[PDB]
Formats: structure tokens, sequence, C-alpha cells
């Protein structure tokens, strides 16, 4: 295992733009690739003009059309990051809801009910469990952390850019841009929160982080890594949903 030393990175979690089966309030796992509405490129166009002054040295996107013309939307308003490379990285997908893909999410209520079950718990025939997808969080986080230990290894402004916008030792050594899915979202975010331990501001309640994501929500974390091997980072939850691009 590999020593390294202090350091501290920016991550920041957007949900892609809103879809017509978003409105519709329909089932939108893996299902129809669906891209944006007018409404969801407004929004992503919102959210390029709020981050417009952001350096940013990574961006993630979940390999779907609604987070990749997120992506689009955000980069091709940016001052700094226009060029930047987008890696499309299938962990960060939407949760699976199988045979339910492309309903009413009332079926999907429905049939939690007639198995004695509830959502978001309940699992669909062809769907992922919370567990399932909580992993693939864990996944992309442990791969995303590795990235940037080793980036930093092998090579102020970062930091007031964001501070401009987001209510925030080592400088940070990356700040990382993520564009997912809500239910995926929610998952990592409860890893943070509840395995990590991440601390919260005092307007943020535990409920939120775990039922509750905007189109184009935006939130906010500082990863925190002692000097050592095989160190466990500490999070703090910066904001969370943030919404102040939408008004």
């Amino acid at each position: 295992n590999l020593y390294f030393q202090s350091a501290r990175f920016a991550l920041t979690v957007v949900r892609h733009g809103e879809t017509r089966f978003n409105k519709e309030k329909i089932i939108q796992g893996q299902g129809v690739d669906e891209p944006l509405s007018e409404t969801g490129f407004k929004q992503a166009a919102a959210a390029g003009i709020f981050l417009n002054n952001v350096k940013f040295t990574h961006a993630f996107s979940s390999d779907l059309m609604r987070t990749k013309q997120t992506m689009h939307g955000i980069l091709e308003r940016s001052k700094f990051c226009k060029d930047m490379t987008v890696k499309y990285d299938s962990r960060l997908r939407e949760r699976k809801y199988g045979v339910v893909e492309g309903k009413a999410l009332s079926e999907l209520r429905a049939m939690a009910k007639a198995a004695r079950e509830e959502c978001p718990v309940f699992t669909p025939p062809g769907g992922e469990t919370l567990d399932q997808v909580k992993m693939r969080g864990i996944d992309f986080f442990e791969f995303l952390c590795q990235l940037i230990l080793k980036e930093a290894d092998q090579k102020n402004c970062l930091e007031t850019s964001l501070a401009e916008i987001f209510p925030l030792i080592p400088g940070l050594a990356a700040s990382v841009l993520v564009v997912s899915h809500g239910a995926y979202m929610r998952s990592l975010f409860d890893y943070f929160l509840t395995d990590l331990k991440c601390s919260l501001p005092a307007t943020l309640s535990r409920s939120e982080l775990m039922s509750v994501t905007p189109n184009t929500g935006m939130s906010l974390f500082i990863i925190n890594f002692e000097e050592g091997r095989e160190v466990k980072p500490t999070v703090q939850c910066i904001c969370m949903n943030l919404q102040d691009h939408l008004n």
C-alpha cells in the first residue's frame, strides 16, 4: 500500500436536468436513455452560468444522455473548463428499476404494496437493491480517491473559486465535478453520512439527505486525508441540493 502525504479535495455532485419522464413522474433508471427536455436544457445552462468561474480539475458523468447533456450544458459555459475532458463512468448510472422502467411511479408503489414492502427499499424484478446502488457509489468513490491521491503524488486557487458561490491546511489537490442521478446520489450521500460520518451544515437535516434531489441540485463535499498508508478519509458536507441557479 502507497504512502501519501496529507491531502484535501473538493467534490461537487450535480443531478442531471429535467427529462420528459421526470416531469411526468415516470420511472427512469437504466431504461430508455431519455434526453433532457427544453426545461432540462435551461436548468443545465443556468447551472453552467452559476459555475462559470469555478476552476474544476476533473469531470465525471454517468454514460446516459441526460447526465452527458447536463455536463455539456455546464462545461460549454465555463470560463476555465470549456475544453476539459469528461470521463464517462457506468458506476455513476441511476439505480436499475428493471421491469418498471418507463412505468408510472404509482405502478412501482403498487408492486411494493403487493409484495408487503415499501419504496425505496422494494426492488422490482430486474432492479438493483439500495445496497447494490450504494456499492457502486463506494466503488466509484474509492476509485476517485485513489485517482486524486496518485495524481497529487505524481506532481488557494481551487478553493477561492468555490468559496465565491458555495458556503465555505493542505491547499485543495483537486476540484472534481460529478453529474449523476437522484437515487444514486442519495445512496452515495448516505455512504458519506452513515458510513464515513461526514459533518453536515446546521441547515441540513438528515432527512434532506436521504430523500430529496432536485434536477441540477448541487452538493459540495470536502474530502480530507491524513498522511499515511490506506487512510480512511473524513468528509465535510458544505451544501446539499443547492438550487440558487434556478430562481
